[PDB]
């Protein structure tokens, strides 16, 4: 399946593994292309946005860099969406430092938030909800935890992405 | 509207103001009978059960004692359901000590959890989810907070209810 | 609340107590106007249509004559809808002979099935689903049962309605 | 039921008759307090926001002034929400000139769009969707039509509201 | 993935890319088999039916002939459904003449509309909704438009299909 | 796609073809990996749990042994979930004797029912609903029927699974 990849920070594709408002976390097994049921959120929570990963990249944890795709609608898990970066969320968990790219679907797809140029263009409310979600969505999971540092603009996200792309190429 | 009340701990009625899986907290204005939109949860959360109150009772905060109605389905806000007590959840918030009765719809209505005789019959998972919800659903709300103490069996809940009924009668 | 009633067989109003696709059966307490949670279907079923009753009428069981409002959408329980009769479903349960009027919302409201003039205009599939639902939705409920006889055209339904209206007037 | 009214442009209450994403248009019969099913949208559409009316006011068409309550969530029809004005949408239909207030729930309820101070703060996308909805949601309804003029800021909306309040008082 | 194709006008398979009531338009990348997020409807609309394409065919626009699968339920995007033709919808857009086959799932799958033998058997309401959807679902999309001509019976649809099958074979 | 299989009775994987509460029965075509729409339930019913099959096994009917995955949430059709056995449901249909494994997702995925060690740990209500579903979900389907025998503990299910695994290996 996965063989297409576009890596432009303003036209990079994200593979949705989790849909917005969903409490079921899926994970794609690149070899089988099979959508795996990784887990069901322990608490009365649900993802604040569409969750996925950028293919052909290597993040800090050995897996392709993760990315959250913000929008009013929830994309189907297993679907792919061309998006653009606007920032990045830095946090720390039991495994180590974790980086999560903040993206929005490209305008030719969905222009509801075309006005969002950088991380600071997203409303305060949304950022707090997302940050609070990650800071607590693993509270009830034994020997698991998260400590959110904060967000960083688009320029910072591009570097995370580019570094993740090179790591996969060598 | 509200004029019917049954107060038996095994056949008391609860007025649903919030449906399960909903992130919108409603509140009934007894005088108008109008379903009021109290607030939309700040975080990416949703109620772990149906939320309502027992009419003709007076809780610690001056309002009718609150009660959570557990079940697999979500009841419509504004609807009334005959339930039975199985326990009570004790917590503390910015306003003071808060008590929330834990109930289940009576069997002639829905017998999915008829096997649940006491608080300890509910699975550990469910109790942790409910407790975690209340312990965090007000994190992002300025000058608001909650500090959950724990659960107490049915015998303890009956006393809370009976005390709440007498307080309203005098 | 309830004080408005229109009784024309082609413009009679139905008070929705159950929405289509819902497994939760509500019942309106005319005195309180409170939407009561009567029960949650024991089996893996859901109503094949919107369920309600015609106000100011007296059916065979002492309660206002029941009526099913067919349409593609599900109406909110507690809402009222002006409909027109097209037939009636005759069945027998533990309480006795039961009659359920088959109606459709008036065209100025929803004209999706304006072509349905009589019971025989509804597709075979829909009629079997509705009949099968009632014939089994009470299988798991102790000491409760249903034995569906069949459907009868519009002319037959009008007589059921008119008889139900007179019974309430005297 | 309806007896409470707050009329401050920044704390006025709206009675929701239609929930966001719903294709079923409800209408409240003030006398009965009964939620009436006015109609089901003829086309493959759904309201771009929560639709309701401000009580104790008299709009251009003889009924209480209408108002759209924008938010990410859909409020239950029949519920009441304290909101604040940010603008107004002017249009023309078969009945005459129609005015629809554009509002947002007050922050103590839902602060997702607290940053929206005036009509021009809402994204272009949202305004076009709302305008396009009204400009076409009545295309298939015989002898019915709409011709949207445009939006007007908050200062303009306040005057519409205040004029609607006085009209009801005399 | 795609290697199975049945081409009988009464047993041809359609690959669902869009589910009924959905506002998210997906598109399958035959090479990757990856479900692509093509776009989110600009207006407050949603598809009047399941949308997909017939594999191993070549339509007027160079892509496999499109087909709408009508039914009461919404099929999951990426799923395949054996259907039968009943007509075809002719329209014109910025790209040129567009043809969209009107189909229904075969009876051994879903017999709700088995009575529909030809395009004229579908209710007027449904046809107008579908036609109105296409005539306006691209209004807000810059440099894009649609001008619906009308529907044509089953005999006409078979010719469109057969012509689309031959075009792919040579 | 399908090439991964784990066969431990406490860590065996199930390929979800039907999600809980869904009335649409999907079936995976192992060769194409295409999710096929097998049928839409004739009656007003919906699956009491997630339905799927264990890959690399051969059941009594020539197809991989079937298994129901119980949980509070509905898994997406086409997704895979690691589960554990707790029992088996024996029934008879027009094709012959049918066996359906009763499983629960492994705890590292979803521990809501970790307390369920054997078939007898599941509530009576749930078992009756599941049994009643299968005993009637094919009533309206011509020349099709089911006659449920009953449930059998985990030890019995393991033998069914192991026998199904060997049958596929030779």
């Amino acid at each position: 399946e996965k063989l297409e990849v576009s890596h432009d920070a303003d036209s990079l594709c994200v593979v949705i593994e989790i849909s917005k408002h969903s409490n079921i976390k899926y994970e794609l097994d690149k070899e089988s292309g099979a959508l795996m049921v990784d887990r069901v959120l322990y608490g009365a929570q649900n993802y604040p946005a569409n969750y996925g990963f950028v293919p052909n990249t290597l993040g800090s944890d050995g897996d392709p860099v993760d990315a959250l795709v913000l929008s009013d609608v929830a994309f189907q898990a297993g679907s792919v969406v061309k998006a653009r970066l606007v920032g990045v969320l830095n946090m720390e968990d039991e495994s180590g430092m974790d980086e999560k790219l903040i993206a929005l679907p490209i305008d030719k797809i969905d222009p509801t938030h075309s006005y969002v140029k950088d991380i600071d263009d997203l409303s305060k409310h949304t950022l707090d909800k997302i940050k609070h979600f990650f800071e607590t969505y693993k509270d009830l999971e034994p020997n698991k935890w998260v400590k959110v540092k904060g967000f960083e603009n688009k320029e910072s996200a591009i570097k995370v992405l580019e570094k993740a792309i090179k790591a996969y190429q060598g």
